[PDB]
Parts: structure tokens; C-alpha cells; sequence
């Protein structure tokens, strides 16, 4: 009856840790990735302090391998005064992320030129991942251009972006990206119901010819990822409501339910939340680390899902067909039917394991 | 000095056990296979007998269950009487091979309605690979679409047929393909040398445009594969030359200096010799398994490798820079030095381990 999936990977997750902690935390944050069948997360890096340089990075390491219940990693953030000083903990990153559009003083960058020189300094075989909306995915292109390198878009929203993508790769290019499930299982359609605070997420909800779009076209994205951005209610219904949906706990129930109505196949599935995940990041296999789910178990999504300390979710009221019912992490029952039964410091930071650094020539 | 590789895994060998064994057994093709940096091969199943039967794939799983030195997978052969009679043994094989071209009495298909039956009939969650050149390339992507599957299209060798695929991926169609070492380091410009017995080989050379057409797109390239085709001198010389190049031992060395001209990258280089073949085959990961390689050596390929019992090479009297120092495989010493250090039954089926079987839906 169970279906037996490989370890998951989310490789955008927004844990909160150090600074935010009443958003989430990595034990409350870990728990909802191994509740949403996710057993290694990719962490980024606009925490208070961000990490921007290697105390902030060291901080943070500690704080993840002692609160993590789930495999990680953690990226570094581009900053106005950072390149070309990362290059001694780069390897030790998941990667270097470039908030491109709006973003806090301290991830904003000014001019393409810093993109420019971001893109020269860090280590060309390392992964470089940008947010970037609408015509910035095309400037981000270019600078990747100019540089000879890869880059890897995240959350992929619009026609015009996967569109886009799909001309750089028939052209050869070197572009990966990802989506999240509020860009494919939400529309404009639903921001009556959601309201103008808790709909409030970067990049916005598309049109329902945005949705259909990335749909059609999904041979052109390479992985799914959460862009899981918690929040509480209070601030989402608040006065200057922060953009970003909790999602961890939802994705795969979400793309599960696709997959019995044939929308995607298994393997599309296991391709966008595994093996891509694996080759575009160099993350390493998981020994004796497996997911089982449950394919045929109809509900309904809540008004909150049990772990995430966001405590809402935006996609309450979706009927889903799909669970997540055992995850094992490196041999150790790690969650059943509701109950996470590994502690906070389980987890592990994977670029320390030795399959788990970027290989390079000497 | 040394740099540090994953396990590298080769899709396509030819390793003769049953039938050949004067050209090559289990034994000798996988210290071949370790001595050229690879812990996992497939095996194709145009033995003798031809592995087209659940009564021959038995037999074959013992004979490399003893004599493989490597971990591998054994592919099924399609013939003109198995189509709707492999589904119980199905997923227990690398996948499905489909020879579309000149072929043996057993693997010879007489219609493209038996391509259909196969492609129908074997389970859709499945690899299926396929001998196709030239025109046959569109002819089994045209089944594939017509059958809503995948195909993988095996050691591309032409630009009329890489240009093919792109065109295929250009319209989102799930065609994944594989490229030969011979078709990148040798051409029309070798036969001379070569002569047209060890000359001969399917698909055969091509010319210098060719070569350069699967350069410029290696963005449409997903493996890397040797085709490793053992047949001895005196097979190759004689009166009516079999077609095929011994390769394992010479792959790796070649596109390490390739990788060392900046001809593609070491990233480029592990997505086909690693990432793409698991995630194409679900080929599941090998715990404590690695290569270490040397970039800085140089060398010239003698007349014979080794290990292969071909005895021979087509690529005798190239330079290359880059040697395969030493090879762990599940934590054992495989290969040091020109020295294989495991004995034969050492390695094991891949599809047997629980991480090993392609997940489908129930
Ligand atoms: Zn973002
Ligand atoms: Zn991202
Ligand atoms: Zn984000
Ligand atoms: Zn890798
Ligand atoms: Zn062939
Ligand atoms: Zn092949
Ligand atoms: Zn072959
Ligand atoms: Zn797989």
C-alpha cells in the first residue's frame, strides 16, 4: 500500500535561525521538512545577523547542528561588501545566493556590477542560486554570461520567466531553476480568499495562465522547492505584512496529489525533489534514508499545520491525496503519522561529510 | 595532488559473459571497469545466450554475482517474441534494450509495430535504451511520443542525430542520450591508421563535423558511456570484423584531458559520468565509494590496456593527462596503481539493494 521514495531534498527553506525564532526555528523547522517527507534542507541566509561573513556563518553552523532533526545545509548571501571574501568558506556553504529584486540593506545590491563581481569571485565550482523576478532573470543571465559560469534561478513564477529559461536552454546555456507549489497550486484566483496580508509572497501569485504556463512547460524546471517563508499571522495580518508562505509541511502532499491525477509522473516528481536537488548542489546520498507515503489517503488541508511555528498555511482548504506516514534518516525512525521521534542536534551538516564537498581541480 | 570523485558509472558495456568469454568475462570487464575509474556498470544483454528471458537473465545474474569485481545492473533484450512476457522480471534489470539497427537473429525487431508492442508493454515506470541511428533516432522517438514515454537513445555519434535530439528537448519531449568516447576523440581522420577491420565500429566513426557538432552541444549530451564492445585482435583483423572499440580503461583518461584543456568542466564531466546515469536509470548511490585520480600525468595509451581481454585499443598513441591513482568500493581497496585489489564476486546487483529498485506507484 506505502510507496517507498528516496530521501527528499528541499533546497529553499527559510529556517529563521539565529534572529527570527518565533517565525521558526531548525528544530521546529526540521521537524515540519520531516513532517512534508523532507529529509535534508537547503538553508537561506537573510536570518538576523544574515550570513554574510564567516562569524555570522560559524554562528549558524552551530545553531543548525544543534537544532536540526533533518540534514542541511546553509548558504552564504551576497552582499554590498562580501566579494571576494568568501573564498576560504565558500566550500563549506551550500552556495552563494543573490537576492536580486527588494531585500533588506544588507543582501541589497545597488548595481549589476556587484552581481558582476559576485560572479567573479566566488569559486567557479560552486553553486550560485539568485532570486530574480521578471526581466532580472534575463540581467542575471547575462552577468552569467559575461563570467562563463552557471546560475540557478529559484522560485520560478511567470510565463514570461519559465519562457525565458526555456530560450536560454534551448540556446545551450548553463540555467537551472526551481518552483515552489504556491506558483502551481495557487493563482490570483485565490487571493480573494487569502486576502491581502497572508497573500503577500515574492514573487507574487501569477495568473492562472502564469500557473498553466509553468505547468506546460514543466520539462524546463529542474527542481521543486518550497521557498518555505514562515511568518507568523500576526505579522502576515499585520500592518506591513512581510512576504512568504510556510510550505514544508504542505509540498508534497500538494505534487502527490498531481501525481494521481496524472498531472506529473513519480519519477517527475522524484527527478524535481532528489536527483536535480543532488547533481545541481553536489549534495550527498543519505544512507539508509527513505520516505514512505500513503497515496490513497483522501483530506483536507487545516488552518495550520502541525509543526511549522508560522501556525497558518494558504492553502487551507485544498483536498490532497497523499501522506506522509515514516521517514527513517540515516537508519533512525525519524517521523510517524504526527510525531517526530528524532531530537533537535540529529541533524547534520552535509558539507562537512566527505562525499558531501563540491569536487574541484586541484 | 590527487582530486576526489564520486563512483563513476558507465551505462553501457558489453562484458560477454555468457557466451564470449575469449573476449572479455565479469571478472576481467569489471577490473577493466575499476581500473578506469568505474564501480557500477550495465551490462547489455547481447550475449550468448542473449539475455531475453527470465531463464538467461537467472543465469547471468549468477555468473556476475561471481565474477563482477563492480557493482552492476543487467539490461533485458528486447526481441520479436518477449514483448508482455518480462513484466515479472522487469524491474529486477537495468531496463529494456531495444537494438533498432543491424543486429543478431535474437535481438533483430522486423517492424516498428514490435518497437510499439515493447514500449507498450513494458512497465512505463521503467528505462528502455535503444540502438538507433540516424533516421531510426526520430523513428523510436516518434514510438516513444505515440506510447506517452521516455526513451534513452544510446551513444550518439553524428550531428544530424545530437541536432535531432536538441530539437527533441527543444520541444519538451523526455529524450535523454548518451555519447561515446570514440565519437569524441577519434573520427574519419583515424581510419587510415585504424584500418578498416579495428576500424569498424557501430555507430560507425564520424567525420570531423561530426565531432565538433557533439562538442558544441554537450549541453544536449546527458552520459557518458563507453560502449565497451571487447573483441580480440585477431576477431577485429579477420575475415569478417565484428563491430565495437574496447573503452573502459581508456574513457576516464580522455575526458580528464579534455576536462584539463577546458574543454568541458569537471562539473560537465560528473553529470554524465555520475548524476545523469543514476538519475536515468535509478541507480541507487554506493556508501563509502570513490575514485582518486591524478590530472597532472601524462601518458600515451599503449598498443593494449591492461585489464580488457581485448588485447587492444583504437586510441593507441594518444596523449592524455589525467590517470586513475586509486578506486574504494564499499570500503574496500578496489584499485591502486594498475593493480585490482578485489576479487571477482565482490560486486553485486544493484536493483537487489532495497535503495536499488526503481519506486513506482502501487
Ligand atoms: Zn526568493
Ligand atoms: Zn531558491
Ligand atoms: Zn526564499
Ligand atoms: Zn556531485
Ligand atoms: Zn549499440
Ligand atoms: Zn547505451
Ligand atoms: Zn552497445
Ligand atoms: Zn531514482
Amino acid at each position: 500500500k506505502l510507496v517507498r521514495l528516496p530521501g527528499l531534498i528541499d533546497v529553499h527553506v527559510h529556517l529563521r535561525e539565529p534572529g527570527g525564532t518565533h517565525k521558526e526555528d531548525f528544530a521546529s523547522g526540521t521537524a515540519a521538512a520531516l513532517a512534508g517527507g523532507i529529509t535534508m534542507v537547503c538553508a537561506m541566509p537573510n536570518t538576523r545577523p544574515p550570513i554574510i561573513d564567516a562569524p555570522a556563518l560559524a554562528l549558524a553552523q552551530k545553531l543548525a547542528e544543534a537544532g536540526a532533526r533533518c540534514d542541511f545545509a546553509l548558504f552564504l548571501g551576497a552582499s554590498s561588501e562580501n566579494a571576494g571574501t568568501l573564498g576560504t568558506v565558500a566550500g563549506s556553504a551550500a552556495g552563494l545566493k543573490l537576492y536580486l529584486n527588494e531585500t533588506t540593506s544588507e543582501l541589497r545590491l545597488d548595481s549589476v556590477v556587484q552581481w558582476m563581481e559576485h560572479f567573479e569571485t566566488w569559486p567557479s565550482h560552486l553553486p550560485i542560486v539568485a532570486h530574480a523576478e521578471q526581466q532580472t532573470v534575463a540581467a542575471v543571465l547575462m552577468v552569467a554570461q559575461l563570467t562563463q559560469r552557471s546560475v540557478h534561478i529559484c522560485h520560478v513564477a511567470r510565463k514570461e520567466e519559465i519562457l525565458l529559461i526555456k530560450a536560454a536552454k534551448a540556446r545551450g546555456l548553463p540555467v537551472t531553476c526551481e518552483v515552489a507549489p504556491h506558483h502551481l497550486f495557487l493563482s490570483h484566483d485565490d487571493l480573494e480568499r487569502l486576502g491581502p496580508g497572508k497573500g503577500e509572497v515574492r514573487p507574487e501569485l501569477g495568473s492562472r495562465q502564469d500557473v498553466e504556463a509553468l505547468w506546460e512547460n514543466m520539462a524546463v524546471i529542474d527542481c521543486f522547492a518550497s521557498d518555505h517563508a514562515p511568518h507568523t499571522l500576526e505579522e502576515k495580518c499585520g500592518s506591513r505584512p512581510p512576504p512568504g508562505f510556510p510550505g514544508l509541511e504542505t509540498m508534497l502532499p500538494l505534487l502527490l496529489t498531481a501525481v494521481s491525477e496524472g498531472r506529473l509522473s513519480l519519477d517527475d516528481l522524484l527527478q524535481r525533489l532528489h536527483h536535480n536537488p543532488r547533481r545541481i548542489f553536489h549534495l550527498p546520498p543519505q544512507e539508509d534514508t527513505y520516505v514512505e507515503v500513503d497515496l490513497e489517503h483522501e483530506w483536507t488541508i487545516p488552518s495550520h499545520m502541525p509543526f511549522s511555528k508560522a501556525h497558518w498555511t494558504p492553502f487551507e482548504g485544498q483536498k490532497v491525496k497523499g501522506t506522509v506516514r515514516r521517514v527513517v534518516l540515516r537508519g533512525e525512525v525519524a517521523y510517524i503519522d504526527g510525531q517526530v521521534l528524532v531530537p533537535p542536534g540529529y541533524g547534520q551538516d552535509v558539507r562537512k561529510w566527505p562525499q558531501g564537498a563540491v569536487p574541484q581541480l586541484p
